[PDB]
DNA sequence: GTCGG
DNA sequence: GCTGATGCGCG
DNA sequence: CCGACCGCGCATCAGC
């Protein structure tokens, strides 16, 4: 936290941008001035100095240079008092609530969570259901939990089928101390890249974790990726525990590589890792590394057996995960 | 907003 | 009723 | 200066 000053000014810029501005790409640009700077291992002395970091331009070294000099960003203060932008800053809070929809929200006069649950009837599922859980969702997950909440579904999934292997990533994986949620990759020796039919994978994980009581809510299902809420049992009807997002996705065996890889993140990193690869010739998604034919046009999957085998393809030299958290 | 082309 | 553009989301 | 800026899964609803 050597320049926290400077990086959370940066984040609530980048946050303004997207929930505000609807411009992703400067939300993206000031998320990677941010994590650039991050990296850089001597506190920052002035804009110059910020300038010469990849990803800090004129306008980031000004507002860096404004920030040093009074403690403060006048550009910020305007954003905190404009009734509409934190308006629709604070309803992008809620799960569900893009962009989009805290906008027209805000627009409609619904702009705190009362106004929401005054108009209940107004939301989706997705919302509706993060509405119910605003705090709890807010609240991080201690890894004393995650290891927990990890053991009940490493022991639910292969009591379902001995082949299942679940991989709890994210965060997690990185070896942070605190997590903002749960995410699981999950295989199947019958899923492959080649298989067929199936998708009957997710559903009986899924079913089998709501029937001993460990998933709560759903917000989203799909034959591959799952989006709902956990609980750890309740230790005799104590003070429960918070509820929390747990997200859970199947992946193809033969494609187990590439979607840890994917999964366990950071988002910054994913990010930089795929611009990366796209400077030397190849395209990293969550199933495959490709290479990149002369003109644009994507070529075959290339063999896969480690996280590090994508690396070498990319000439990175392999970090492990608790180096990810970019 | 940034920076490589 | 249908669907694909749009929205929200995951790392 | 100018435009590209990772990659992809699922849900919703305007316009038929
Ligand atoms: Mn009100
Ligand atoms: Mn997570
Ligand atoms: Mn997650
Ligand atoms: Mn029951
Ligand atoms: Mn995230
Ligand atoms: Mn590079
Ligand atoms: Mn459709
Ligand atoms: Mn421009
Ligand atoms: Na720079
Ligand atoms: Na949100």
């Amino acid at each position: 936290t050597l320049n926290g000053g400077i990086t959370d000014m940066l984040t609530e810029l980048a946050n303004f941008e997207k929930n505000v501005s609807q411009a992703i790409h400067k939300y993206n640009a000031y998320r990677k001035a941010a994590s650039v700077i991050a990296k850089y291992p001597h506190k920052i002395k002035s804009g110059a100095e910020a300038k010469k970091l990849p990803g800090v331009g004129t306008k980031i070294a000004e507002k860096i240079d404004e920030f040093l000099a009074t403690g403060k960003l006048r550009k910020l203060e305007k954003i905190r008092q404009d009734d509409t932008s934190s308006s629709i800053n604070f309803l992008t809070r809620v799960s569900g609530i893009g962009p989009s929809a805290a906008r027209k929200f805000v627009d409609e006069g619904i702009k705190t969570l009362e106004d929401l649950r005054k108009n209940e009837d107004k939301l989706n599922h997705h919302q509706r259901i993060g509405l119910k859980y605003f705090g709890d969702f807010e609240k991080r997950i201690p890894r004393e939990e995650m290891l927990q909440m990890q053991d009940i579904v490493l022991n639910e999934v292969k009591k379902v089928d001995s082949e299942y292997i679940a991989t709890v990533c994210g965060s997690f994986r990185r070896g942070a101390e605190s997590s903002g949620d749960m995410d699981v990759l999950l295989t199947h020796p019958s899923f492959t890249s080649e298989s067929t039919k199936q998708p009957k994978l997710l559903h009986q994980v899924v079913e089998q974790l709501q029937k001993v009581h460990f998933i709560t809510d759903t917000l989203s299902k799909g034959e591959t990726k799952f989006m709902g809420v956990c609980q750890l049992p309740s230790k005799n009807d104590e003070k429960e525990y918070p509820h929390r997002r747990i997200d859970i996705r199947l992946i193809p065996k033969d494609q187990y590589y590439c979607g840890v890889l994917y999964f366990t993140g950071s988002d910054i990193f994913n990010k930089n890792m795929r611009a990366h690869a796209l400077e030397k010739g190849f395209t990293i998604n969550e199933y495959t590394i490709r290479p990149l034919g002369v003109t644009g046009v994507a070529g075959e999957p290339l063999p896969v057996d480690s996280e590090k085998d994508i690396f070498d393809y990319i000439q990175w030299k392999y970090r492990e995960p608790k180096d990810r958290s970019e």
